[PDB]
């Protein structure tokens, strides 16, 4: 109860920061985690032992691939906690609730390949799952923990409070799919333009929280260029292994998937920036100024692999 998480000076400063990285230290991740329940929720939110008991099933339940694996979860919920640490009074207390859940679940037992390859290799979870494959799974995986004994850190919400923190999850997890983010996005372009954008409205809220998860999930693009880049080096390794799997399966894969172009990466993240993330947080910022910086560091990546095309670096 009068047991705060405290973190050293640097990171205590920096974790209010969008740019922030957790660090390469694992042992660290679960701590910086309650740390950022904790102020961003409260310290009664959660009991402490349930809470620290699902954050470990949760790491447990994510595997050891290059990039979609824990320290992404934990990054997420970062980038998350720093939104709603901007937006004070935005959120609802249901919502603060579940949206740092749901980012750190959002990848749950992630094999790192697309949904697009799970349905060439026939995979059960396509037969199960006909759209959005790995995002319903992720979300199953979810209230799989939650009903671990021991693990329901929702268990003092009321029948109706539970029900609805669960589908604020579960529409923050399927809205990763980034297959549904070009449509979420023209909306609201549409519906802020237009003035028609309105946060009373709970339909209008989903999309806004939709385009978050979006800007979470991509935000290795807002870091500092040389965690961006390293990270890039991680998005790859799961890619051109996905490559080399649709070659096993006599499928040519997209040029992002074989490594025999790694050659063009630079212009494929050009594409990236101009087609997903630049839009994401521009769209972002204008509803919620204060992610400025998210898209200012963006643009500072863009500038970064426009560099690299003139060899600068
Ligand atoms: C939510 O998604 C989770 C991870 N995923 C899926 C991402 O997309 C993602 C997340 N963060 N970032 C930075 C990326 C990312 O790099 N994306 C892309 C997208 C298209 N491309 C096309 C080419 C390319 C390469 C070589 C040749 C030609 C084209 N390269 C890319 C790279
Ligand atoms: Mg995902
Ligand atoms: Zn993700």
């Amino acid at each position: 109860g009068l047991m705060q998480f405290t973190l050293p000076v640097r990171l205590c400063k920096e974790i209010e920061l969008f740019h922030f990285d957790i660090g390469p230290f694992e042992n660290m991740w679960p701590g910086i985690f309650v740390y950022m329940v904790h102020r961003s929720c409260g310290t009664s939110c959660f009991e402490l032992e349930k809470l620290c008991r699902f954050i470990m099933s949760v790491k447990k339940n994510y595997r050891r691939v290059p990039y979609h694996n824990w320290k992404h979860a934990v990054t997420v919920a970062h980038c998350m906690y720093a939104i709603l640490q901007n937006n004070h009074t935005l959120f609802t207390d249901l919502e603060r609730k579940g949206l740092l859940i749901a980012c750190l679940c959002h990848d749950l037992d992630h094999r790192g390949f697309s949904n697009s390859y799970l349905q060439k290799f026939d995979h059960p979870l396509a037969a199960l799952y006909s759209t959005s494959t790995m995002e319903q799974h992720h979300f199953s995986q979810t209230v799989s923990i939650l009903q671990l004994e021991g693990h329901n850190i929702f268990s003092t919400l009321s029948s109706s409070e539970y029900e609805q923190v669960l589908e604020i999850i579960r529409k923050a997890i399927i809205a990763t799919d980034l297959a549904l983010y070009f449509g979420n996005r023209k909306q609201l372009e549409e519906m802020y333009q237009t003035g028609s954008l309105n946060l009373n409205n709970q339909s209008h809220r989903d999309r806004v929280i939709g385009l978050m998860m979006t800007a979470c999930d991509l935000c290795s693009v807002t870091k500092l260029w040389p965690v961006t880049k390293l990270t890039a080096n991680d998005i790859y390794a799961e890619f051109w292994a996905e490559g080399d799997e649709m070659k096993k399966l006599g499928i040519q894969p997209i040029p992002m998937m074989d490594r025999d172009k790694k050659d063009e990466v630079p212009q494929g993240q050009l594409g990236f920036y101009n087609a997903v993330a630049i839009p994401c947080y521009t769209t972002l910022t204008q509803i919620l100024p204060p992610t400025e910086p998210l898209l200012k560091a963006c643009r500072d990546n863009l500038s970064q692999w426009e560099k690299v095309i003139r060899g600068e670096e």
